[PDB]
């Protein structure tokens, strides 16, 4: 163990997510639950929009709706930004860009609370097209795979990542979402720097067969990677 922060992830952990958002002025609200495993990657969550439907299609909040949760290998247990900012948290701020679409604007502090780590968020959309592929509603039920850089933000304490989410169209073309991310603690106690990596992930999304509300089921894995000892 490298950080104090650490201790907290040697085994399963509960999560909560809520997210209140506003997109073109249509206010929504999601809440999840689940768990989340950093010695395997592993997290397992269920999301609900409160509100009712959501405006939005649900791959498009993925990224948005826990990197602490991240596997990062034994060689790399200093570059863990996120886990040694534990328990007191960071915040999570982005900027993603629908190509020839909106803008999602999202702060969210992610910290425990008790005994559960919460991703709490705010999301302010703006600039969609009505009959754009988010307002309209065209992009496929799916998710695919991402590597996602880390860099250190010395000046801020935190890290920073830019990368492309590749959404697939119901049409056949892709929507790109490019995000623009930026951490910085909560605390002002002392969190890993690290050195450049980046982060493999991997995303199901499901269906409750018993859930009779808009939702989404998320099984993701998420891996470090990119440092050679």
């Amino acid at each position: 163990m490298v950080s104090k922060g650490e201790e907290l992830f040697t085994g399963v952990v509960p999560i909560l997510v809520e997210l209140d958002g506003d997109v073109n002025g249509h206010k929504f609200s999601v809440r999840g639950e689940g768990e989340g495993d950093a010695t395997n990657g592993k997290l397992t969550l269920k999301f609900i929009c409160t509100t009712g439907k959501l405006p939005v299609p649900w791959p498009t909040l993925v990224t948005t709706l826990v990197l602490c949760f991240s596997r990062y290998p034994d060689h790399m247990k200093r570059h863990d930004f996120f886990k040694s900012a534990m328990p007191e948290g960071y915040v999570q701020e982005r900027t993603i860009s629908f190509k020839d679409d909106g803008t999602y604007k999202t702060r969210a502090e992610v910290k425990f609370e008790g005994d559960t780590l919460v991703n709490r968020i705010e999301l302010k959309g703006i600039d969609f097209k009505e009959d754009g592929n988010i307002l309209g509603h065209k992009l496929e039920y799916n998710y695919n795979s991402h590597n996602v850089y880390i860099t250190a933000d010395k000046q801020k304490n935190g890290i920073k990542s830019n990368f492309k989410i590749r959404h697939n169209v119901e049409d056949g073309s892709v929507q790109l979402a490019d995000h623009y991310q930026q951490n910085t603690p909560i605390g002002d106690g002392p969190v890993l720097l690290p050195d450049n990596h980046y982060l493999s992930t991997q995303s199901k999304l499901s269906k409750d067969p018993n859930e009779k509300r808009d939702h989404m089921v998320l099984l993701e894995f998420v891996t470090a990677a990119g440092i050679t000892h």
